[PDB]
């Protein structure tokens, strides 16, 4: 109460006070000094009495509302803070341990909200505008910005702040949550160890881009990654990799570079693993190319529901690139080219399982037959209701990728991993 | 309000809320006249709050009353021919807004493309509004728009895309007495050589006219006990009522 | 340190006293001359003690940095690095031996590098930045640039230089690789010679284009070619090599440039022979008819598991042409314009070989007919898996084009190596 009031009133008097384009040509420190110094003393004025550590804070929210981004500070600020979402002035969303929540935090009103955001935008040299409604940036930090204007969003500007994790998951992880037994885990380390032409099907909520940051922490740190995606998300320790991201058309229709695109000069960056960060369009042709020349372990994740599902998808995706293939070549290329795809789900109470490691064994006539390394089997519910499943392997003994095993000398923890996991 | 006016029979709206309910992908077609834009609102109701719905317009006539709707509205060009957003670029940039449901007003040009595409990259539940006179027509009627987007997508292609995108089918059309009601409820179950099959779940069925000029019509479903959606029923425990729907209305 | 300061202030006394322009267009020595000259002046009036050595190394790096490439320069001056790979400002790899290796090399920073790669790239008239982000390149001496702009390569400015080693394609490596035998080494340069019609078909991973490089060094110099290519790959180091590439339609659709449309604009260009990248759709019908008008000589990959197959899909893609023709006519057509077929697949053991070497010998009964001159028996395999067979010649001792071989003085030469494959 007290404090909103003098808040507002301290906001008031020194936006008369000072001069906004002064303030701009001035540094982040020195016109924050200056704010607190104008602060200080319309307090004095004011004949407000408050505490030193009150007046501190006051000021620097002042300095945040005017210098910084306001309300949203705190919660940038905050590490857990998956996702921030504005839904105009007075909503404000956050993702907090993969779930959604709403929040007190709220913007004074759509003007405030709008500067903002154009401060935000224009940090990178983006401007939004009734000219310009929509905007995408990637923030120096990592963190992708997406705005919508008012004229397009109704209920006021809308805002959307996806944030860079820095704590992604590892094989440890996953084997503690139970998504893959330890075998299955060793068979994941040799899969990607041996530079198996790899596709990581998922469905919705499938944690695709996990597993293929955990599968590409087994990669040999002297291959020359290259990573190609349509958002920035993936987090290589290896220092040997390139990183690469597409450019949307703006407005105007021009300077696209999709993925498809990227793929193409990959093949001529000299890489030794392309690395997609998701298969979407005509690009998974560019891609099975860069797994038969050469680039063996190239990876490439996909949202299918199962192996079969990623296939005819991926058959259905090399069609729409435009090329007069016969459904019989685009087969053969998949089935040379791929080698292993890894279906990954998230069952119905919420936990995420490696459904299916499988193999691409050959093309009989006009079918893609595939041979299943392990599967995950269910079993019913928990009296918690949780899903009861365990993972199983087939059985079989030479894996059809055997060779690159052998060739690497890990052939035997293959060998291992796929015996001991029964 | 649909119940009661015999729109739908209270199976049918059983197994309209499991649809809606269990994030379908759904495409509610329906004549000129046949309120298709009301009856997706009013299936905008069976939504999880949670869910991150985003709705795409041209004239802000949705009013989904759920607590996290983020309304969008298309911008007409300028006289000058400048300033344009079209509802494929809303859905485009849609697809990056984090959204669990992209709602279009109507699909009347390329989005449906883009559309499909949410519909089959994990944005499961998103809806759109057609013009169209039965499922078949529907089906159609997104293919030709597809390839009248301008891409290279071959035909089967296209067929393809939309076999494994759309999921249920609602068709609303007015009848010649002028009441409207859902005449078909078809889920797109596959594709076979080049035509794409479709099996109905609830048909209406009319039997003429009565003294007054209303048309006389009952809902019957087709009998079939496993829908292709049956898998996301059971993502959310709502396989008991569809079943229950789907068998008290044989 | 002392050295790294001395540099700083030079480079500062030199960008405020020497204009860029002016020396832009001067020519490399009259520029490093006039560099040099004004470095002395800036030295000596800073009075900073170097040695002449000292004083001659600062220079050369001064006009490294402000007209060469900078740190890049020494890379390129030396032998033994064959390719080099900068990503981002930080860091730079090279390729010795086979093995990359990271160096101590550092750019000044992302700008002095996209500078560098500017200058690299306008070397042949092409230009790179925000606007065209990637560029790829041939530089005269055969070095192959390609360039990522920051805008896609998150880290910064990507480069990749990968210099000629002229050598690594050529017969020799096939003859040794078990690829293919010497005799059907030399039967393959006779047929590269004497401009016998090729069509190399080959599976998923057959290394098609490896083979048409190899094939097309035979080519004699004074023969003017064109290659058409849906992304530059051949590398041919003729004098008279033109080299074309199709352009895909932009996001609206419009401004495409299909391999069809190349193959009909090369029909204009009086070649003696046209390569094509890969045939896939109706350009066949256009490269036969360049084939059978003339031009005989040329060459074109295809996607067929054995010859018989690869004839198919040429009728098929022939068919996809749209003309009316029949198919007696379309047979007759491959019948007259193809002249040989060279099968190579990839084994089971991932090995590459030229399975058959076979020659379309006429029509007959409505069903084109093939005899095989050189086909891959396979015997058994070892121990490891690795499969083992040998090139066994069917023993046709005047294939249908030894009247072209005596034209070109090399039938003895086909005589003697036909003769010996045993």
């Amino acid at each position: 109460d007290y404090y909103h009031a003098t808040k507002t009133t301290i906001f008031n008097a020194l936006l008369n006070t000072i001069d906004l384009s002064q303030l701009a040509q001035l540094d982040l420190k020195q016109a924050g000094e200056e704010i607190r110094d104008i602060v200080a003393e319309l307090v004095a004025i004011k004949n407000v009495s408050m505490s030193v550590a009150e007046q501190e804070h006051l000021v620097q929210d002042i300095i945040n509302d005017v210098l910084g981004y306001g309300p949203l500070e705190p919660l940038l600020a905050r590490d857990d803070i998956a996702d921030i979402m504005v839904n105009g002035a007075h909503r404000v969303f956050i993702e907090v341990g993969g779930k959604v929540q709403l929040t007190n935090v709220r913007f004074r009103d759509n003007l405030q909200l709008m500067n903002i955001c154009q401060r935000i935008v224009s940090q990178v040299g983006r401007r939004v505008d009734e000219s310009s409604p929509i905007c995408d940036a990637r923030l120096p930090d990592g963190s992708r910005v997406n705005v919508i204007a008012p004229p397009l969003a109704l209920d006021g500007p809308t805002l959307t702040i996806r944030k860079f994790k820095k704590d992604k998951l590892t094989m440890k992880n996953l084997v503690e949550f139970a998504s893959i037994s330890p075998e299955g885990a060793r068979v994941l380390g040799v899969i990607g160890a041996c530079r198996c032409n790899l596709v990581i099907s998922g469905g919705t909520g499938s944690g695709k881009t996990t597993l293929l940051n955990t599968m590409t922490a087994f990669i040999d740190p002297t291959e020359r990654v290259v990573t190609c995606e349509d958002a920035a998300e993936l987090q290589l320790q290896q220092p040997h990799v390139v990183r690469l991201e597409t450019r949307p058309p703006n407005l105007e229709g021009s300077g696209a570079v999709t993925m498809r695109d990227l793929v193409k000069n990959c093949l001529r960056m000299r890489p030794e693993r392309i690395i997609v960060g998701e298969v979407r369009g005509p690009e998974a042709f560019d891609l099975l190319q860069a797994m038969n020349t050469g680039h063996d372990g190239s990876m490439g994740t996909l949202h299918a529901n199962s192996p079969r599902e990623a296939i005819s998808r991926i058959e259905s995706m090399i069609t729409m690139g435009g090329y007069g293939l016969p459904s019989k070549t685009i087969k053969e290329m998949i089935v040379g080219s791929v080698d292993v795809i890894i279906q990954a789900a998230r069952l119905r109470d919420g936990s995420r399982r490696i459904t299916h490691i499988t193999e691409v064994v050959g093309l009989e006539g006009d079918v893609i037959v595939t041979q299943d390394l392990f599967v995950y089997e269910i079993t019913g519910e928990d009296e918690h209701g949780k899903v009861v499943g365990k993972h199983r392997s087939t059985g079989i003994a030479r894996p059809r990728f055997w060779d690159r095993a052998r060739y690497y000398g890990l052939e035997r923890e293959l060998a291992e991993a796929l015996d001991a996991a029964e």
